[PDB]
């Protein structure tokens, strides 16, 4: 059910919750939807 990473297809933390992933790789660790695979809406912008 975890998430593969964009990059190396990695183990991440999928939360349906927000449909956001969460990289589980000490070379990546980055908070990214996992519906545009892009950067998730943060206090910055999405
Ligand atoms: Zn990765
Ligand atoms: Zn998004």
């Amino acid at each position: 059910s975890l998430k593969a990473c964009i990059r190396c297809n990695s183990p991440a933390k999928y939360d349906c919750y927000l449909q956001r992933a969460t990289c589980k790789r000490e070379g990546c660790g980055f908070d990214y939807c996992t519906k545009c695979l892009c950067n998730y809406h943060t206090t910055k912008d999405c």
